[PDB]
């Protein structure tokens, strides 16, 4: 009784955020309750469980990343996207540097350009428009000296394919739109069933785009921890400094697949979710979701 | 039909090999294919150069890696190597020889003895060393050499240099064929079961540990290119041996261990004519494991 579970497993693991903390270089961010802990878990059917603080807004950080990538990947066409981005652990797509360049080869010829073709791929998939967090946006926007000095970077060495302030508008935007576990578990149900809308019945990302998206987050989506994550839970996970972390089974429960959408805004030194890190565990090992 | 498949296919990767290049005793054919395909009822397909025996060279920091983490347990094997692309990840040779060094034994002939163990639950006998083949990378193993005594300069390996160098040149040395490769693959896609002996031959937890560094690091730095277009856990060698598994999910429902060999070696050390092979079985047959 899964539900159930993921109760007491909240429960469980919610004290844990004491031994790390929120974001700190995004001031914005720093201002969130650190205790916070939730999950949603998406079948194909539709069936939903959730536990926790699972309906609190957060922005998706670097879970956005991988929609820029799937977009990029739609609009160019795979062999333009992987000549000018690396897919070993040129940058690779879920370091900043690497979603930087994604963010220049957005198809448009501005920011908002780029961006109003990332927010109708994100429609396609979510259902709605997302909320961008103008405060979270203006205050990294203020701060950004790493960003603007990798995009300076990327740009001497012919990587970028848009402007320098460009593409950090468009880059610190899609960090900046919000979620809720829901609908990163949605995206992730939706990622398990090779970029087929369950729900709305039809074909949103082609199969072979969700795939490289996978294989992408299995191998780089923890930051520095993907190697322990692929040892001890299994699954594909994409984390934010936010404290989301987005996952998925490919179709014990959840015998068809599922997606889903944890977050817990203390985040470990690594730079991924501390509580939910732990809850996600928790469940790859209990439920034997491991993929390999 | 798998079996007429796979006999085209290797027919057709086979020429290929003029693109790549064979590793001293290793660079005495470059054109040999071979395939191995074993399923848990028994059942085996083969084709090509499917018999030829070689040397598992890196294919071994597997086995080596599952031999340490069974004597000595998962926690103190990660205190001393890493599971990411300070500790060296043991699919590369710098944790490759931390990981000889913590094998079980007062000597070198200790820790071979405790690693052919090993081998024998999992194929069924002791394997033979290629001396050749061993002989001339004793002589010319200066670049492992610096590493051994980097290592044991910061406190990293846990025997003696000549010592922890002998161990890991002779698994190297270690022979095979295609056959013996796909039987550890499907051992490990049956996550440690042994599916012809019917017994529980390495834990669980070391055989996902095992499969994980595979899919992340076994290719070297193609370890992404096959996640995103192969999708199988995969472990090369030097010597153009490739060993990959499909885990139990139209053709091989219940997974598989996949052995291949084709000695023209790419750019990145994977064999390019088994890489292209691999990567036609797992498309055609949608292997992928995302
Ligand atoms: C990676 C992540 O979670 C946030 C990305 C953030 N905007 C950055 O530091 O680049
Ligand atoms: C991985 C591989 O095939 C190289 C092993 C070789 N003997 C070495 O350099 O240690």
């Amino acid at each position: 009784n899964p539900a159930l579970q993921l109760h007491d497993w909240v429960e469980y693991y919610r004290p844990f955020a004491a031994n790390g903390q929120s974001a700190n270089y995004i001031p914005a961010l720093g201002k969130v309750n650190d205790s916070q802990l939730g999950i949603c878990v998406l079948e194909p059917d539709g069936t939903m469980i959730h536990a926790g603080d699972w309906n609190v807004s957060f922005t998706m950080q670097s879970i956005s990343k991988v929609i820029s990538f799937i977009a990029a990947c739609m609009s160019r066409g795979i062999p333009y996207v992987l000549d000018r981005v690396d897919v070993e652990p040129p940058f690779n797509p879920m370091i900043n540097a690497g979603a930087l360049t994604i963010a220049s080869i957005l198809p448009g010829e501005s920011a908002y350009e780029k961006l109003e073709f990332l927010y109708s791929v994100m429609e396609t998939l979510i259902g709605k428009r997302p909320r961008i967090h103008e405060e979270v946006f203006r205050s990294e926007w203020e701060t950004a000296h790493r960003n603007r000095a990798l995009a300076y970077y990327l740009k001497e060495t012919n990587f970028l394919e848009a402007e320098v302030e460009e593409t950090l508008e468009v880059y610190l935007k899609q960090c900046a739109m919000e979620s809720t576990t829901e609908d990163i578990a949605l995206i992730g149900l939706i990622l398990a069933h090779d970029g087929y809308h369950p729900i709305r019945h039809e074909q949103v990302i082609p199969k072979d785009v969700a795939k490289l998206a996978k294989a992408l987050m299995l191998t780089c989506g923890m930051y520095n921890a993907s190697g322990k994550y692929a040892a001890f839970v299994g699954v594909p996970a994409k984390s934010g400094v936010s404290g989301g972390i987005m996952a998925l089974v490919p179709p014990q429960p959840f015998q068809s697949g599922c997606g889903i959408g944890i977050y817990g805004p203390a985040i470990d030194e690594y730079g991924n979710s501390l509580t939910g890190g732990m809850l996600l565990k928790h469940m790859a090992q209990e439920w034997e979701l491991s993929i390999f």
